[PDB]
């Protein structure tokens, strides 16, 4: 798999577990088409979203449902989600706080 | 002025100047409607985007054109832009500062919400 | 005033108020000598730490007491403090803003250096 | 090993390779005693710094030599190093830019 998503919780110092992640690809008609989705594991990682064959050149959006994550912990956060948009191994990492997030791409191989 | 945007450059240690910023509001048909826009100043700040009267409760998106900024500096970037999506909340008086710190392969955004 | 410190709270989305900040300068015997200190204001900013005349080229450490801040909010933190160590450089006129964004298990610090 | 250090480069979107890391422990006389050191690998990770037996309760400082890293890439950075100070699995992660860094602790098991 050429795409992995890793989510960390900066309040608890832990992986962010069971976070929903949705991936979209921009279609020829300029709309966002749903591409893949999943939930982070106990390690905060989401593997297997796609394959080398399916992950063609294009514009991709990774939407991380941070709001549901914080609300399940009792926290009303600022952001609706964390959005990562890029043109195409990619690791998309997100570090979450209730009123802040950071995202980093690590691109290897 | 209930909404300000501030952008910093983590490579040069400087305000990120002349960065395009677009604000959208989610419409009833679930599309994003352009709302306001501008360019960051020499202090990296964008003031005057909206008014207390216009900035009603709703879902907003602030799109920061980071890719064009890094292209102007000759540094290859990862992201097309930085997007900040939030629901505003008129429970008490509020001012929103959306702060973004930019690196070519990383950004962070923070909301500073004050009375 | 060539050196300012600004601290934000990523959990509450607010300036980090009443945070103790200590500045040190490296002495000839390689020890850290206290130089200046204060507490952040209601805007999360600490002004007036030093003067252009006092702030000569050297190695400085800015220590932000993040642990006491999180203890006051009742949130268990990881770090004892946030430390920012840098060499100042009087090649042209400069102002230094040391900005820190605090979470209980994470912080980021950025230098904004302007003419 | 109860302590791992991971360093990422936010300019290139890559692990930060061959970064020097020094660990100190505060002694009873209130001085910093050198505890362990190493260099990050091709994955940006530094494993094996210590053992469960050696990593007793105490105050630790992890000093990451970011200045040498940037200077080897032609960049004159702001910070002399990134310092992480904490009282005691710990993963200390640092994300580096020339005028900014972030550090996050991920504490598991």
């Amino acid at each position: 798999c050429p795409l992995m998503v890793k989510v960390l919780d900066a309040v608890r110092g832990s992986p962010a577990i069971n976070v929903a992640v949705h991936v979209f690809r921009k279609a020829a008609d300029d709309t966002w088409e749903p591409f893949a989705s999943g939930k982070t594991s106990e390690s905060g990682e989401l593997h297997g979203l796609t394959t080398e064959e399916e992950f063609v050149e294009g514009i991709y959006k990774v939407e991380i449902d941070t709001k549901s994550y914080w609300k399940a912990l009792g926290i009303s956060p600022f952001h609706e989600h964390a959005e990562v948009v890029f043109t195409s191994r990619y690791t998309i990492a997100a570090l979450l706080s209730p009123y802040s997030y950071s995202t980093t791409a690590v691109v290897t191989n």
